[PDB]
């Protein structure tokens, strides 16, 4: 695993091939989680930010930007969306969390909580996933779609198997996240497939 | 007598079912009142904020958001509307007061007074009401309407039987409201029906 | 007379009836005046702010709002209009002076001078007026029109029989005006007709 | 030879008659010049700011406002235009210099240089002009067009027979211009024709 | 061999004729480079900023403005585009760098990094070029197109054969660039063709 501190992955072009696989030893179904990352894209169409599919299950966990000012979260093929005021183009810091017990999804955009939404109360996002950055999956590992691909830069990705309270979200936003135990930018196991480059993070 | 301070009700989805009943043994008609609460919603359509119906009387006392920037208050099926410059989406603090002798209705949005309007001078809003949050009543406890439903977060809801002066409006807005006698967020009696969750107030 | 310091007239609804008659023993024709007052309305339509008619003369002195950012002044049925940048809805402090010898009308809106316009050079606005607030006269004391009626709040109304220099405009603006001889909010003689209420001025 | 220090001219209404003739014993052709003045108008339509015609030559030197954010300069009937961000309505300080040898025209708006443009390299602006304020000339001293009329206030008009450095533009803008030798607000020879008043300058 | 510190090239008119040839004795092909300059123009149409052509190859290296907020880079006839929030009209400081090994193109507008794009990885941009300012070349030295001409001012043009780190971009934006070895505004070799004047830089 690699230390990607002060670095980002830049997907420099639109394609249906370019993507990087994120590898975690996830054995037990997710009950809770929080996923934070930074992104910088000047795409005005919709795209996938983070895809997570399991054997025979599409959009098990998907974080999707519909358009400017609105973000969607998919849990077990059901989705929820929340709006926010934001500049275009501009770098963005995103956290989203979800708990199975209340069904509540929480988005934070640049430190700022959006309205809470709920979906899939009492569900478990299954284990042994295929997580990819740069493309939206429609099979376990594949069936990409050029019109949902992400082109730009992603950095500082962390994923925890708990719902973080606001002070921890805020730490991540401001550059000091707690060590994450599902995905950690500072000890990341990834595969680059296609044309993606690691360049220093110069937009924060 | 449940102390909900630091907490909100979240209506996580749209429906004609989810709602909470606020219970108060109000037996004597209202001549004067002030009602304050916070809300957080990214609905663009019209929605009911606070629905107070009595036996055989619709919209006995209703706070309604028409659209961004525009609030309505119904007293005894009569309605007055006032505008304010507003950001969307954004959390809001709302007080409204009414007094029978003058008929004057006073809106205070995030500490700013809207233009006074007047209605129902000399009228007394009936007692023994059925107060619902999340849905808009068209009967005495029911006849809900999906497109007037409220999905978002409501907290810090206080109802007094007098018209509060500006400094007490400001105190409520600031987070130190005077104890209330009709409805008090710190000693509230309610019933949750459907899918509504109590979460901490993270957006203030 | 009555001291209205710290109070405002609330015209709480649209009507063809509610209005207030300002009384001044004005016996000499006016060659110079300035008129200052504060107003708070969320009306989008055109409205009359201050209507001054004499025997056989309509619109002898009319201060009229065409639309947001557009104020008009009528002198002996003649009219000029001047534009300002302004927010809607917002409280506004207005002064306007008019000089017979030059014909020049000055508007000051929240302390800012508008572009000077000119009308009726050498005219004298006739005495013994009927002055009304809340409605636009078409006769000597009446002939109101619902669609030019004022809904909202007026206060801190003063009228001088001279043209005030800028510094006396700013004083009025910041809350310490020169005692007026034609109309003074702190020594006012008025009749309320219809639904109009007096309330503390909570928005300045 | 009137000191108009602290005064402006105010064209209080739209007409085809009102104007001021500016008088100068300009008996040799211009190779370079700088023209500065302040203006306050709420006209949305196009309008002449400064009209300089010679015998048999229309639009010899004309400073024309096309619309908000767009100023034009005519030199010997050739036109050039530069844009700027500006508020409306609002007072503006304007300065335009032209240089025969290069053809370079520079606009400064409220101290801000616009993009330089070029016209009529090698040309000399003919002497013995008629210069009018308030109308646009199509003939030597006349043929005005009401839809090009200036309604508003002008003052602090100075004209030099050299191109001023930015230092001296900044100084003019700040209220201390260099003594001018074609046209000088503090030693101005003019004829008022029609309805134009002189009033103190209250908006800078 | 001229030192243009505090000076600028102004293209005052639209045409298909006026341009400046920059001469650089570039013998090797380029793998890395950085090109910075300031430009001030109020064209709303597309225009070429910097045109670099070689024997038989169109758009070997072209910086092109598509419309307000949109900048294009051509390397060997492939093209990438990146967007920024931008005021119009207003001066701008542009840097762009490109790296063969990764294909990564970096735009920096007013010291702010745009989203990275990638093109032509493994490619070497050809030497012995013909570089022109004001026009967009379509042959080696010529075939100019009036609707891509640049009319405005360009100054402080530096070209390095390395990829500058953000520190050196900023110091170049802030008025103290590193000495440049492919093009250097302080030791520039150029030819003027047509109407293009040299004047002091006043908009910085
Ligand atoms: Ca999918
Ligand atoms: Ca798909
Ligand atoms: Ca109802
Ligand atoms: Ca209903
Ligand atoms: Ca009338
Ligand atoms: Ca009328
Ligand atoms: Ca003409
Ligand atoms: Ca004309
Ligand atoms: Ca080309
Ligand atoms: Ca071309």
């Amino acid at each position: 695993h690699t230390d990607l501190s002060g670095k980002v992955f830049v997907f420099p072009r639109e394609s249906v091939t370019d993507h990087v696989n994120l590898i975690t030893p996830l054995e037990k179904p997710l009950q809770n989680f929080t996923l934070c990352f930074r992104a910088y894209s000047d795409l005005s169409r919709a795209y996938s930010l983070f895809s997570y599919n399991t054997q025979g299950r599409d959009n098990e966990l998907l974080v999707y930007k519909e358009r400017v000012g609105e973000y969607s979260l998919y849990i077990g093929r059901h989705k929820v969306t929340s709006k926010v005021i934001e500049k275009f183009p501009a770098p963005v810091h995103i956290c989203v969390s979800w708990e199975s017990s209340s069904g509540i999804a929480e988005f934070w955009i640049n430190g700022t909580p959006l309205v809470k939404k709920g979906l899939r109360q009492g569900y478990f996002v299954e284990a042994q996933p295929k997580i990819v950055l740069g493309q939206e999956q429609d099979s376990y590992g594949g069936k990409f779609d050029r019109s949902q691909s992400f082109v730009g830069e992603i950095g500082d990705l962390y994923m925890w198997d708990s719902v973080l309270p606001p002070e921890n979200i805020l730490s991540a936003y401001q550059g000091t996240p707690l060590p994450a135990n599902i995905l950690d930018w500072q000890a990341l196991n990834y595969e680059i497939r296609g044309y993606v480059i690691i360049k220093p993070l110069v937009w924060v």
